[PDB]
């Protein structure tokens, strides 16, 4: 694999969004991964509707503003035969009745791939596929108040993840002893972290569980 990857530079990634006070992180992770894969397929980057996921994917197991799984979201898109654009079905940050309209579907998927639970496998997937949905342990205030640099939290769990985010690349800082990172897009607005991104510690024993539940949709 390349020593560094950044899919933002290749046009795969929409600007950072803000889930607000709705527990819809999973929906933002899922739209980010699907935005990437649709861009690979068609050459068109189109922002996708998180609200469509929040309102409509209960049958697949998602719980609206009380949590969900990216793979359940990918299953919804396949079962449903589509997913509306962000423009057509804007974000409300509250769980509402399903308003999916197939006229404004701009994305599709045919299933999903769960990546083997190791960072070397995650790196291979990021290098070859595009942005990847991942689960992390975000349950420390060190993460809440992250500003810049490589995030490392000694108490982070590799097994107990509570936040879905998007790996858009990886690389290394030239600074000191530990310098590799995953480039991660969050859904907490541009104010948080590095314009909404966090450099998460890479190749340090699956830090925060970033390789424990990684997946992407097939298109
Ligand atoms: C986002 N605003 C919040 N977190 C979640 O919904 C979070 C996303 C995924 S995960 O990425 O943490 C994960 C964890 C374990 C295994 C796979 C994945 Cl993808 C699940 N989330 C959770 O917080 C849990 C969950 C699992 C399933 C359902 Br349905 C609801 C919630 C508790 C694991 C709401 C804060």
């Amino acid at each position: 694999a390349p020593r560094s990857v950044d899919w933002r530079e290749k046009g795969y990634v929409t600007p950072v969004k803000n889930q607000g006070q709705c527990g819809s992180c999973w929906a933002f992770s899922a739209t980010g991964a699907l935005e990437g894969q649709m861009f690979r397929k068609t050459g068109r980057l189109i922002s996708l509707s998180e609200q469509n996921l929040v309102d409509c994917s209960g049958p697949q197991g998602n719980e609206g503003c009380n949590g969900g799984l990216m793979d359940y979201a990918f299953q919804y898109v396949q079962d449903n035969g589509g997913l509306d654009s962000e423009e057509s079905y804007p974000y409300e940050a509250t769980e509402e009745s399903c308003k999916y309209n197939p006229k404004y579907s701009v994305a599709n998927d045919t299933g999903f791939v769960d990546i083997p639970k190791q960072e070397k496998a995650l790196m291979k997937a990021v290098a070859t596929v595009g942005p990847i949905s991942v689960a992390i342990d975000a349950g420390h205030e060190s993460f809440l108040f992250y500003k810049e640099g490589i995030y490392f939290e000694p108490d982070c769990s590799s097994e107990d993840m509570d936040h879905g985010v998007l790996v858009v690349g990886y690389g290394f800082e030239s600074t000191s002893d530990n310098n590799k990172y995953w480039l991660v897009k969050n859904s907490w607005g541009e104010e948080w972290g590095m314009g909404g991104y966090v450099k998460m510690a890479k190749d340090r024993r699956n830090h925060c569980g970033i390789a424990s539940a990684a997946s992407y949709p097939t298109v």
